[PDB]
């Protein structure tokens, strides 16, 4: 049922496009982060990030973006992006949905699902 998935309880699109917003605000303010995003388009950077959250938080059918290890190998090859990082970027988004009143069970799933994409990421 279209109600029951995560991203549904947790407030749908409105709740993840603000997120995402947020989530990207506190990175490219955090200089361990920003110098990755420094010649990113960082509006078609959300809308990518919006709807690969959107997917695995359960509110799509199939994901149309590129897959993440793909995307992220020139990252984790040639400008030392690493295991670190990744938890740096994880603990921005927990922070950000404390901050917007995400339930703490919901909040909980979420950052499982994240920590889900650590190997499609890197690669493991
Ligand atoms: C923690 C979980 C992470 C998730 C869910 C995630 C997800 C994504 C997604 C969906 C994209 C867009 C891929 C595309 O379709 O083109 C992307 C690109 C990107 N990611 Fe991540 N990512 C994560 C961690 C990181 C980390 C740790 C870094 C570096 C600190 C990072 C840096 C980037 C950059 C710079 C791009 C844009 C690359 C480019 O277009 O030139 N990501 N990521
Ligand atoms: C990756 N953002």
């Amino acid at each position: 049922a279209p109600a029951d998935s995560l991203y549904s309880r947790m407030g749908g699109e409105a709740a993840v496009e603000k997120a995402v917003d947020v989530f990207y605000e506190r990175i490219v303010a955090d200089p361990q982060l920003a110098p990755f995003f420094a010649n990113v388009d960082m509006k078609k950077q959300r809308r990518k990030q919006v709807a690969f959250m959107t997917y695995v938080f359960g509110g799509s059918g199939a994901y149309e973006g590129r897959d993440l290890g793909a995307s992220h190998r020139r990252l984790i090859r040639e400008q030392g992006m690493n295991h670190h990082h990744f938890d740096l970027v994880a603990a921005h988004l927990d922070s950000t949905l404390q901050e917007l009143g995400v339930a703490q069970e919901l909040k909980a799933e979420a950052m499982a699902i994240v920590a889900s994409a650590r190997p499609l990421i890197f690669g493991t």
